């Protein structure tokens, strides 16, 4: 949560006056967070992502126990059924040696993080889906 995090969380703030469904703050912070970003070296640049995405989930002050459609009632903290990471194996696992595993390895890595974060992951992977 270091130098790329809080200000792009303020990009999240400038977005939303009323978005009041708070998973859709995570989906809008998708479109726009990949918006201005558009201009072992996958990971060390993930600080913007997991972190400004962490202030993504955490913001702002309402996002524990907040509405999302269908099942998940807790976006702030980890998915109480872990379901979206099963979506994350479904969607992340099919893209077309150790990377024929990872979407499940990432999945059980995500199970140590909240779900909506994996949701921004899903929507990026779904840019890779709907490109074609």
């Amino acid at each position: 949560l270091w130098f790329i995090s809080q200000p792009l969380f303020k990009l999240l703030k400038w977005i939303h006056s009323f978005v009041g469904n708070w998973g859709f703050s995570i989906i809008i912070i998708t479109f726009i967070v990949r918006g201005i970003m558009y201009p072992c070296f996958p990971l060390l640049i993930q600080m913007p992502i997991f972190l400004a995405l962490y202030y993504m989930l955490m913001g702002s002050v309402e996002l524990r126990q907040a509405p999302f459609a269908l099942w998940i009632h807790d976006l702030s903290a980890q998915d109480p059924y872990y379901i979206l990471p099963i979506l994350m194996g479904v969607t992340m696992f099919f893209i077309q040696k150790i990377m024929t595993f990872m979407p499940v390895i990432f999945t059980v890595f995500f199970l140590w993080f909240p779900s909506g974060l994996v949701l921004y992951y899903i929507v990026s992977n779904l840019v890779t889906i709907i490109q074609q």
